[PDB]
């Protein structure tokens, strides 16, 4: 029922700055804040967001995560002169203090709680807080690495206290390790902390052994801390996506968080002087998009680092875009994660195995600019059986031109000599694909259909000439859809009930063994289907479901995540009217929140799945989550 996206920001937080020479802190400037809001303003995004005001955090809230004696000593800094401010800062590592910083720290904190409250009160669906100073390095009795108070720690503690939450997921995709967040929730199994970070075998700041993958939490919270150390600079989109598909997402969907909070720092992005990675801003559209099916979309993005005043704004804009539901940009050039990343991913997956199901089976600069993401006027066209009419969210619509109608005549004579109300299915399929591929008006659609074969063929062939350079086809059924995969412009994902050994590397054919069937599907969706689809980079996704064929629990999740491919251009062909299935498909297509899920897959199922990884990862390297054996 919740709508919109909150943007919490206030120019006051840029009214503190470093007052002495120190090359460690020079990079953390007020302009980081004004650049990112200005970038949100320029692209129409901030205007499209519910502005929620900033508040100060109360002392009672600050004591949730900080010690009175630390709070007392910081409380004294607004009265310090500059010589005194330098001395107080030297008691800490990589942090400076300013007469206004205690003020803005309470604002950065309070802005986060505001965001937590807005999201949790259903007043918005998600949101983002542009704040200074950052939080994730801050610890219970010290400032650290530009942080005074742990803004994201507050949010989770505060949502625990005030909304009685049991399961919070913090995703820290900053390039630095959020050690303050690890410390704070180390023994807490209700807060699941994932952080990737530049490590370089402990030689990169903050130089902590606890920053390594060996740290999994302590006491009753072991398994709820997940460190992914990058041991080389220059990580790429393919590395980041591998991290999500083979570590974070599999754990995150199993955890089923009741709320997701992001330490969104963008020093993890190409051009950042500190992070020195190579991921494009566009990756952050997908980072965000891949987590939105969690917690019914209740996601609180919070700003940490990011220091290239140009790499910064672009990644902010990509995050808010996806928060607002705008189409994700296609990521091209994806492939294998580099070997150092495969090493880290391999190790972290292995030490975590004793605690998670998806892994349990292994224990036996100058860049280009990010285009523009025009939101679609009518996001989702719907085409129910003739006569039947349904209730559609405001961004949906129903059904034919003469030009369209002759082409059906054309196709009839050439390919289907024996021809009713199917030449309506065919007629709409064309106009929806025409509306999708031609105009950026309709974005995706769904069409209920009678004959499978005539309709899928006409759909796929009309798409290949649209032009769609490549079509990803995902079919839930047991037949053999007339989809030739010789040319390599078509990849096919078949989810059937009968084992059917695939021969070649442009089909992926899974046969699951019934209670198991949901948790089996999700591991395969995150482990196999999403990595291949993302490497393939289709221009259009073709969804198909057979009348005959427990895939009412997962279709929403798959319909949501598969829209990260193909600018969100999916066309779903449902055989047979099913009020709940159509309503669910249209809901996911149109952008609604996906309701959460909740039994670990059968061992025969994990076994079949990595048969398919083995058979396919030489071609589709984003499938890999171990270092390659070298002959
Ligand atoms: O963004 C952050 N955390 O989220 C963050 C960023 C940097 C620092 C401390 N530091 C400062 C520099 C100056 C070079 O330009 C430097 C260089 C190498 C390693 C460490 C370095 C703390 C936190
Ligand atoms: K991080
Ligand atoms: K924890
Ligand atoms: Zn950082």
């Amino acid at each position: 029922a919740a709508s919109g996206s909150a943007l919490i920001f206030d120019e006051e937080m840029s009214r503190y700055k470093l007052l002495w020479t120190d090359p460690e802190c020079e990079i953390e400037v007020p302009e980081r804040l004004t650049v990112s809001y200005e970038a949100l303003r320029t692209h129409g995004l901030a205007q499209r967001c519910k502005a929620v005001p900033v508040r100060q955090a109360t002392e009672q809230e600050i004591l949730l995560a900080h010690s009175e004696e630390y709070l007392e000593a910081v409380k004294q800094t607004p009265g310090m002169n500059v010589e005194e401010l330098m001395a107080f800062s030297k008691k800490y590592n990589a942090v400076y203090f300013h007469q206004n910083i205690y003020h803005c720290a309470k604002l950065a904190a309070g802005a986060t709680l505001q965001l937590v409250d807005s999201v949790m009160k259903r007043e918005v669906r998600n949101g983002m807080a542009l704040v200074r100073p950052p939080g994730h390095h801050s610890q219970r009795s010290a400032a650290n690495g530009f942080c005074v108070f742990n803004n994201v720690a507050f949010a989770a503690l505060y949502a625990k206290k005030n909304y009685n939450l049991n399961r919070i997921l913090i995703v820290d995709w900053d390039v630095h390790h959020g050690q303050g967040i690890q410390y704070c929730f180390e023994e807490d199994p209700s807060v699941l902390y994932f952080s990737w970070h530049r490590y370089e075998h402990q030689s990169f700041w903050p130089n902590l052994p606890e920053s390594d993958y060996s740290s999994v939490g302590k006491g009753k919270g072991s398994g709820f801390n997940i460190n992914l150390p990058w041991n080389k600079v220059g990580m790429t989109n393919s590395d980041y996506l591998a991290a999500f598909f083979h570590v974070l997402l599999p754990v995150a969907y199993e955890f089923d968080p009741e709320l997701v909070i992001v330490s969104a720092g963008f020093d993890s992005a190409i051009g950042d002087p500190e992070g020195e990675m190579c991921a494009l801003p566009e990756i952050f559209a997908h980072l965000t998009h891949l987590l939105m099916p969690l917690a019914a979309g209740k996601m609180c993005v919070v700003l940490e680092g990011g220091y290239n005043l140009t790499s910064l704004g672009q990644s902010v804009c990509q995050t808010v875009h996806s928060l607002l539901g705008d189409p994700t940009p296609r990521i091209s050039g994806l492939g294998t994660a580099c070997d150092s990343a495969l090493e880290s991913i391999q190790n972290v997956r292995n030490v975590q195995s004793s605690y998670w199901s998806s892994f349990k089976h292994l224990a036996q600069i100058v860049w280009p600019e990010p285009l523009k993401r025009m939101p679609a006027s009518v996001r989702t066209v719907v085409v129910p059986p003739p006569g039947v009419e349904l209730t559609l969210p405001k961004n949906c619509q129903h059904s034919i031109s003469e030009s369209t109608a002759k082409e059906v005549q054309r196709i009839r004579d050439k390919h289907f000599h024996d021809l009713q109300n199917i030449l309506r299915s065919l007629g709409n399929i064309i106009s929806v694909l025409d509306r999708m591929m031609r105009s950026d008006e309709v974005c995706n659609g769904c069409v209920v259909v009678s004959d499978l074969s005539v309709s899928v063929q006409c759909a796929l062939q009309h798409a290949l000439t649209e032009p769609a350079e490549r079509v990803l086809v995902v079919y839930v059924g047991d037949g053999e859809l007339p989809v030739k995969t010789n040319d390599g412009k078509v990849f096919l994902v078949q989810i059937c009930t009968k084992e059917t050994e695939d021969k070649c590397v442009n089909r992926l054919t899974l046969c699951l063994r019934g209670e198991s069937l949901t948790a089996g599907f999700m591991q395969a969706l995150l482990g196999l289907i999403l990595p291949v689809a993302y490497e393939f980079n289709p221009a259009l996704v073709l969804g198909i479901v057979e009348e005959t064929a427990r895939l009412m629990r997962v279709w929403g999740h798959m319909t949501c995540l598969i829209q990260g491919l193909a600018r969100g251009r999916m066309l779903t062909l449902l055989q047979g009217y099913d009020k709940d299935l159509l309503e669910l498909t249209v809901s996911a297509l149109s952008g609604a929140s996906i309701s959460p899920l909740g039994r670990a897959p059968k061992p025969e199922d994990v076994e079949m799945m990595e048969k398919q990884r083995q058979r396919l990862q030489e071609r589709w390297g984003l499938l890999r989550c171990t270092v390659s054996e070298s002959w």
